[PDB]
């Protein structure tokens, strides 16, 4: 029962300690982390063919879309799960999403505004992931906290906004920045509080 | 009309392109700037430093017996190794080889720790007449827990990674963003941390 240590921080969704998350079929690796909130850049998420075969189910179904429900989509939710720390029911699905040269996503809040039907499961977290090389332009950025992640195959960005200090969530403030060279492509994970599928 | 201070580091896009490699800008914070980057050494080049830091090309020891000094670790004389990288780190930081000091091995055991410290010099010393401007620490094998590279002003951390480099400059004319780049290599916990870091000064150092 000892002294108070430090400044009282809020807990996070993500609380792995390390360098490194051992799931069942990958090992991710923790590249950095800004503290609050917490945005942390992760190595190895998918493979390079793992990258590839999301991009080919999503043409062939077609602002993006999510991915039907198949054996890898249910893998690599499984994984991203293990990433967030939050079951994989809690997974909105493998939204992919593809930016030609000029195009972007304006800033903005991954967070459903308190009066609105969306908000009864609000999501908490989310996960983008680079499925390709971006040959100039696309990176992540918050303009609230100047950070930018720039785009690498294989690799993802996570953010949560489940603060009770609502300042803290809207620091999370996101975009796209315009792809400037090539096309750029990402498989999001959105997470609810509760079970969604 | 109107629409910062200019950085040494001012590479577009998301890569950046050496004579010998291909270096991946991963993640950056504005100001002061923070970069991390991927591919920055081959797994065999990172090995192969560790090793000859251990050899009679090193200056001094690159182990301790739990704060790391200035006097730990060990800065490598030159040879081809060192010469090649020295090179490719001098594309990424966008200033001549010959301002670093040399490539700069430093091993941390567990508990080791390089508490929150300036890489510049102050004012009031001779080594302030070349001033260091920005770091590149590259990490040389893989630690499963701890040795966060951390900036405590900034609430940033950066983990390491084999192959992998963080590189900060504190070369600004507003003191207060310099003083932002207060940093430290946090204890390692489980397993060792190896890092070559090169320090580069405003003018020709060797
Ligand atoms: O394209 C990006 O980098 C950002 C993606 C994003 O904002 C989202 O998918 O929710
Ligand atoms: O060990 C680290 O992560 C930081 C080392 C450092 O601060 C330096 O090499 O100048
Ligand atoms: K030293």
């Amino acid at each position: 029962n000892n002294n108070q240590i430090g400044e009282n921080k809020e807990q996070t969704i993500f609380d792995h300690k390390g360098n490194v998350i051992k799931t069942e079929d990958r090992e991710i690796q923790i590249i950095s982390k800004f503290e609050e909130p917490l945005i942390v850049v992760l190595g190895n998420v998918l493979s390079d063919e793992e990258c590839d075969e999301l991009i080919e189910l999503s043409k062939s179904k077609l602002s993006g879309a999510f991915l039907d429900d198949n054996e890898l989509t249910a893998k690599i939710e499984k994984r991203i799960s293990s990433i967030m720390n939050v079951p994989a029911s809690h997974g909105e699905g493998l939204h992919i999403l593809n930016y030609e040269v000029d195009q972007q996503y304006k800033a903005h809040y991954d967070y459903f505004a308190e009066h609105s039907r969306s908000a009864a499961n609000n999501r908490i977290s989310t996960l983008v992931m680079y499925l390709n090389d971006v040959e100039e332009g696309g990176e992540t950025f918050f303009p609230k906290l100047n950070l930018s992640v720039h785009p690498r195959k294989g690799m993802a960005v996570y953010f949560e906004y489940f603060y009770q200090d609502q300042s803290l969530n809207e620091l999370t403030l996101h975009g796209g920045a315009p792809v400037t060279k090539g096309e750029k492509w990402i498989a999001t994970q959105w997470v609810r509080r509760g079970t969604y599928k």
